[PDB]
């Protein structure tokens, strides 16, 4: 249908409450994170990410975003520890980006966007597959890694080096070895909060993990995600720039870090 959400004007952030009226619901993400209000939390533990037996399988552009799949039937990356009660395991991740550097992220620091945002989709082995962890309010971990502009980020270049092959809607690749620890930086230091997914049906079924260290990936690196398209070949072009969800109220949550 003509008005399926999207991020237009017509169809956008501002839109999504009439057919998902949980948009103005009470654990929403992203959010600003105030440096000043968060909680240094001593009793956080260190992040435990298993990546290095990670499958990916195929990257594909759904129309939204570009999102790199998983093969999550055993436990070949997980995400434990910090904050988390439990293990989930990798599915996907993807970016939101933005149609210049200034702007992008889906979360703020003190209301600083960044030039994009990479959101690792992980859900709970309590609850046997993805579609089911989603009804669960601790259905999934998203660890969100923001990027800045500067130095190339060498992990990233096969992502980068593919996304001519899927610039419309519908078209995927075969995207096979991808090692996803070649898109973390150095320290896992963290924020953390209960929120939601970014995207229809924006269920509030997330604990955030937000790294308080950007990446650094080259102009050029970010420059490739503004050329994909949110529409189908031989349709209008619509550049895929700007689909970051802006910051939701906090609503007394308490955002907790890991560090001053
Ligand atoms: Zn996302």
């Amino acid at each position: 249908m003509s008005h399926h959400w999207g991020y237009g004007k017509h169809n956008g952030p501002e839109h999504w409450h009439k057919d998902f009226p949980i948009a103005k619901g009470e654990r929403q993400s992203p959010v600003d994170i105030d440096t000043h209000t968060a909680k240094y939390d001593p009793s956080l533990k260190p992040l435990s990410v298993s990546y290095d037996q990670a499958t990916s399988l195929r990257i594909l552009n759904n129309g939204h975003a570009f999102n790199v799949e998983f093969d999550d039937s055993q436990d070949k990356a997980v995400l434990k520890g910090g904050p988390l009660d439990g293990t989930y395991r990798l599915i996907q991740f993807h970016f939101h980006w933005g149609s210049l550097d200034g702007q992008g992220s889906e979360h703020t620091v003190d209301k600083k966007k960044y030039a994009a945002e990479l959101h690792l989709v992980h859900w709970n082995t309590k609850y046997g597959d993805f579609g089911k962890a989603v009804q669960q309010p601790d259905g999934l971990a998203v660890l969100g890694i923001f990027l800045k502009v500067g130095s190339a980020k060498p992990g990233l270049q096969k992502v980068v080096d593919v996304l001519d092959s899927i610039k419309t809607k519908g078209k995927s690749a075969d995207f096979t070895n991808f090692d996803p620890r070649g898109l973390l930086p150095e320290s896992l230091d963290y924020w953390t909060y209960p929120g939601s997914l970014t995207t229809p049906p924006l269920l509030e079924c997330v604990t955030w993990i937000v790294l308080k260290e950007p990446i650094s990936v080259s102009s050029e690196q970010v420059l490739k995600f503004r050329k994909l398209n949110f529409n189908g070949e031989g349709e209008p072009e619509e550049l895929m720039v700007d689909n970051w969800r802006p910051a939701q109220p906090l609503k007394n949550r308490q955002i907790k870090a890991s560090f001053k």
